[PDB]
């Protein structure tokens, strides 16, 4: 048995839906998944066991300059990628006009995907050959355990998902893995940060723990931002630019993490790592991570800049 998966963006959206597979290899042995994911998470699919073929997309960048001949020549080589082969099943865990009608449509064998009740946009229904009603009042790691589960006929297991790309890593971890502790600074909107002065405060507190903690970035203004939560603290360190393997590794080998609302912090759930993700204009039963060592820390009135130091420290002492 070989399938299909179309489940594309939001790093988070992708890393939530390994847990799946999971469930699907064990009750399926033998069975392989492709999968179609965007460009920039193109690894991450690579790490669980039961993916053969990651078929990159990259919509967004298409879209600007959707008839040039280099991107002509991309999208022309990503639908032959696409059709290459025939599906027992093709698995459209997004919900998503777009994506349906770019790639779920294209592929070669029955399709299933939510139906108009439980799909984020109903009219994607329309798109599938199996329709799966999926309530949405459960977490989007559950709700695709059990599209998994009614598309390939087997019952959702039980127990709590194992996102199972953890073993990937153990293989080759960081010689000092245990020895620090990774903080995600970094996300997209101004209100979810945690203030700079709190991260330094924080990173103060543990000074004479004897604990290391090394600060990862994607952009330039966030490498300087860690540049400025390092300033003063030898036991600091501000990582090098990596790709998300990269930064994989070390979060594997992180003796537990403090985060912001963003994807590395599900990729940090992903990896079973302990981690303490704070909330401000975001909530976390919601959009919140998945994975039993997750705790949760909501911001006094949901605003961050009133979230101390103190009380994340007085909160990971006494999640511990
Ligand atoms: N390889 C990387 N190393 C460090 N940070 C990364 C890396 N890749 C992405 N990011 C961070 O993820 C964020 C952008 O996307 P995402 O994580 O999904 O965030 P959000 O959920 O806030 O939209 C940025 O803050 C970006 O720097």
């Amino acid at each position: 048995m070989r399938v299909l998966i179309v489940k594309t963006s939001s790093m988070g959206d992708v890393l939530h839906t390994l847990p799946a597979l999971t469930d699907a290899q064990q009750a399926i042995p033998g069975i392989k998944f492709d999968w179609v994911v965007e460009e920039g998470f193109a690894q991450i699919p690579s790490w669980h066991a039961a993916v053969e073929r990651v078929i990159p997309v990259a919509i967004r960048r298409w879209r600007k300059a959707w008839f040039s001949a280099p991107i002509k020549a991309e999208r022309k080589a990503f639908r032959e990628a696409l059709q290459a082969k025939n599906y027992d099943a093709v698995i459209d865990a997004q919900g998503l006009v777009k994506s349906a009608a770019l790639v779920t449509r294209l592929a070669h064998g029955v399709k299933h995907g939510m139906d108009w009740q439980t799909a984020r946009e109903p009219l994607a229904s329309l798109f599938y050959n199996r329709k799966h009603h999926i309530a949405k009042q459960q977490h989007a790691v559950e709700r695709t355990r059990e599209l998994f589960a009614k598309s390939l006929g087997y019952s959702k297991p039980q127990t709590q998902g194992d996102y199972a790309i953890a073993q990937h890593f153990l293989t080759n971890l960081p010689t000092d893995a245990g020895e620090y502790a990774v903080f995600l600074h970094a996300t997209t909107r101004d209100d979810k940060h945690w203030p700079e002065e709190h991260w330094r405060e924080l990173i103060g507190l543990l000074a004479d723990s004897g604990i290391r903690i090394k600060l990862p970035w994607g952009a330039p203004h966030e490498e300087e931002r860690a540049k400025r939560l390092a300033e003063g603290f030898a036991y600091v360190e501000v990582l090098p630019k990596m790709s998300l393997e990269g930064v994989a590794r070390v979060l594997a080998g992180a003796k537990f993490v403090v985060s912001v609302d963003t994807g590395l912090s599900h990729l940090t759930a992903a990896l079973d790592r302990p981690n303490i993700t704070v909330y401000g204009p975001t909530d976390p039963g919601l959009i919140g991570g998945y994975g039993k060592n997750q705790m949760v820390c909501r911001a006094p009135g949901n605003e961050l800049s009133q979230l101390t130091a103190n009380a994340v420290k007085q909160f990971i002492e006494e999640n511990a």
